[PDB]
């Protein structure tokens, strides 16, 4: 059995056009959506949703293809996870619990997600936070051999169908959790809570899911980045009161501040996962911002 | 079994303080080495090297940690595996051969250990080839998202062991036919000798031997690099007369003119593109072995 980590949380599938999204509901307020990343699901927001329910209805979402959410059907150009498209199906769902302006955080993929929400459609948002991200574009003009390395997934995910399904294949258990100890500042598994662990790990392991992250890392790669240098070709920010957070040992502001007109950020010591790492920091940040 | 592909060559298993180099050796005349790179072992010369034979001694080597070569225990730098270490290495292997001074064509990994040989001991070489790559500072300087979605394997080996190793372990034949196929011109594997396909199946098929290629591309994306960029910035160029030859759908052309990159690095280059892809020696043995006897064979 996979561990409830979301006591007194509903779970929710939320239907659209593109398939079910599964969500955690609780709390009562203004309405917050949380989006996870790669390569995890809904339940890394378990440290700090609490806290945030404490003053906001809080709905943690699995990605499109992601965790227990519906896979759509891709395409050649990987449409259904360009983060342009998921952000559609979000927009869909919160429109089924009658949210049509929200508050929004991601991490990672689901930062990605936001900020792409935010480009397409501010009048959606009141608020948006980014967490341990800069913009797909800003990655890839910064490429060169250190960042190749460092964020070698970005291009052997995106690599085509089925080179890196393939391989990961083999033992997606030693994959998973290697990567994910390899992002924290720990090196190790020991910031996760090993019944979270196990939902990512369980995730991880259907060959289905994990097409799925290698059709968002091919849409990262081409579409995604192919939006984003149109935005910045046009000259267009986020005009969305924004807050951009990033684990110190993952500017960041300096770069945001070029995508967004009003915008705060901190770094907080953490690796890649802040929510996981610095739970109290990352849900003290959020709390005061979108209070 | 393992087919014969120089039939008539000798074999040669050669003590170095650095393990055995194992070489195929045929022929007679002026002694030259021929070095093979990833994923392959010697016999990728197979179709070049008997044509080779009629005017050289010619001398098939596997590399450090390749083919049937020793594998020396790595280090947390990649020591044995940098290219500056093969060649010394192989300078001791032809040592043993009574070689002091000799010609020397490499391919891909091979290549990039014939010119840091001509780098670091230019003396004993009297001329050089180079196939199918640009050197490793020019990769790495070239490193932007077209180049990493084109040519990924360099990032993704040289992530920490062992993460290389486990993803490759699953199902070794699956990914060393899909990378052979996916560097010819036609991107299957039709340009190759079914034999040969055997020889590096088998090769790769022993988690030691995947590992130090992984420790290659370590070395590469690390001391490889830092010993080529001292080069570069010091403008240290090679003296020893060069060739340089690639496959136009090959990897050195990806987003370069490579006569134009080499010309700064040596001092006295020429070369050519041939219709093939990244293997040249298989893909288009007739005339990468003329290139070879012709540039060779020149006073
Ligand atoms: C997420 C970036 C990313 C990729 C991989 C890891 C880890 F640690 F699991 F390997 C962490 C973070 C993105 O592409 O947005
Ligand atoms: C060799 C470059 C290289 C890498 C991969 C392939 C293939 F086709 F097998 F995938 C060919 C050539 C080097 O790093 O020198």
């Amino acid at each position: 059995d996979l561990a409830d980590l979301f006591p007194g949380f509903g779970s929710e599938w939320i239907n659209t056009s593109s398939g079910r999204i599964f969500a955690r509901v609780g709390g009562d307020g203004p309405p917050l959506l949380l989006l996870h990343g790669f390569p995890q699901t809904h339940v890394m927001w378990h440290r700090v949703a609490p806290k945030l329910a404490e003053r906001f209805k809080v709905i943690v979402a699995d990605l499109p293809g992601y965790g227990w959410s519906d896979m759509p059907e891709s395409d050649e150009q990987h449409t259904p996870y360009t983060k342009r498209a998921m952000a559609k199906q979000l927009i869909e769902a919160m429109e089924q619990l009658g949210h049509v302006h929200f508050a929004l955080a991601g991490h990672d993929r689901g930062a990605r997600v936001s900020y792409r929400l935010a480009l397409d459609s501010p009048g959606r948002l009141s608020k948006l936070a980014v967490l341990d991200i800069l913009p797909t574009y800003e990655y890839w003009q910064r490429m060169n051999r250190a960042y190749a390395l460092k964020i070698y997934h970005w291009s052997f995910l995106a690599q085509p169908a089925p080179l890196p399904e393939n391989l990961l294949g083999g033992d997606p258990d030693f994959y998973v959790k290697a990567s994910l100890a390899s992002g924290t500042r720990a090196g190790d598994l020991s910031a996760f809570d090993p019944r979270a662990v196990e939902h990512y790990r369980i995730a991880f392991a259907d060959p289905m899911r994990r097409h799925v992250m290698c059709e968002d890392y091919r849409a990262g790669a081409y579409a995604d980045f192919e939006h984003d240098k149109i935005d910045v070709e046009a000259g267009n920010k986020i005009p969305v009161p924004m807050l951009a957070l990033w684990g110190a040992s993952g500017t960041p502001l300096d770069v945001w501040r070029k995508w967004a007109s009003d915008v705060q950020g901190a770094p907080i010591e953490s690796g890649a996962f802040l929510p996981e790492e610095a739970p109290d920091q990352t849900a003290e940040a959020l709390v005061r911002f979108f209070s």
